[PDB]
């Protein structure tokens, strides 16, 4: 498999558990530090990074009834400039740029207690697909599905429903949605970290997935595996292979990676394209830092880059 070694430029550092890189509608950049702790307890943070100087500012340190969060993944909303954040302790949060936030759900559509979330992906219809590798949210004692298959997948719909769409995953992590050229969501990709697999489903409609299949295989026998992921504009899927020192590049049909991107660190955790550019920002856990490098083409537009109105 061909391997390219683009130049990685440092963006910022000292971000415990650096994760969930995301750009909002104004082009501002944010990341999360899920592993920040106080007295051994969760005190995860959501930060804004001024791309010039690299100055960091903690805009939100989420806590619900004394329980600190472990913010791990983000997606920017389209109709409002607010961030949807997957939190391993608090579930799904909606965070404002001013730092205020709200807890979206303590229970799902079936009345079952909500599980801690890791990453999420908005499809163009505005539905949010979420991975939930943790056990029940706070105040329940914290648990993760790295050993046991109790990780779930949710779809938070436009009509406000938190619907569990699948279960029994061994640490579902990265997630992405593939769209037809006309914008219709039709495939959901989910990373199952320790099993070194990428699963796919046909998206038949909001919160409706079927035909679960082992879509891709993550290289290596190292500890770790697929973490965060995103599509480029040609629908190639770039996947951070935590512990492999590489970001894997899958073609539209999956299978084995068609190319690998060598990183100057062993633990890439997540990535995100800067709108209208070939620049990919990468978070990593070897140095708990953020970097950027130039990919071969622009990224696939995120939901926040699409227009609710307009004509085309
Ligand atoms: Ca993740
Ligand atoms: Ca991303």
């Amino acid at each position: 498999i061909p391997v390219i070694e683009p130049l990685f430029t440092k963006v910022t550092e000292d971000i415990p558990g650096a994760e969930g890189p995301v750009f909002d509608k104004n082009g501002d950049f944010y990341i999360v530090a899920p592993e920040v702790e106080v007295n051994g307890k969760p005190a995860g943070e959501i930060l804004r990074i001024d791309l010039k100087t690299g100055k960091k500012t903690v805009i939100c340190k989420p806590e619900v009834n004394g329980y600190g969060g472990i913010p791990a993944g983000c997606q920017c909303d389209r109709d409002a400039n607010q961030l949807f954040v997957a939190d391993m302790r608090l579930g799904l949060l909606v965070v404002q740029t001013d730092g205020t936030f709200e807890e979206i759900a303590k229970k799902d559509s079936e009345g079952r207690r909500m599980q801690g979330c890791d990453d999420c992906a908005f499809d163009y219809e505005g539905n949010l697909w979420i991975t939930a590798p943790a056990g029940e949210v706070a105040p329940a004692d914290y648990t993760r599905s790295m050993q046991e298959k109790f990780g779930s997948i949710y779809c938070f719909t436009t009509d406000g429903q938190m619907i569990q769409v699948d279960t029994a995953f061994q640490f579902p992590d990265g997630i992405a949605v593939r769209h037809m050229n006309d914008g219709r969501p039709y495939q959901l990709i989910v990373a199952e970290t320790p099993t070194k697999k990428l699963w796919s489903y046909d998206i038949k409609g909001p919160a409706k997935i079927e035909n679960k299949k082992v879509w891709g295989h993550i290289p290596g026998t190292h500890e770790g595996g697929a973490n965060g992921m995103d599509f480029d504009e040609d629908n190639n899927l770039l996947v951070a292979n935590w512990g492999s020192s590489h970001i894997e590049v899958f073609g539209p049909d999956g299978g084995q990676p068609k190319m690998r991107i060598r990183c100057p660190f062993e633990k890439p955790s997540n990535l995100h394209f800067k709108p209208q550019t070939k620049t990919i920002f990468v978070t990593e856990h070897e140095n708990n830092a953020v970097w950027k490098f130039e990919w071969q083409r622009n990224g696939k537009k995120q939901y926040c880059e699409t227009l609710k109105f307009g004509i085309f």
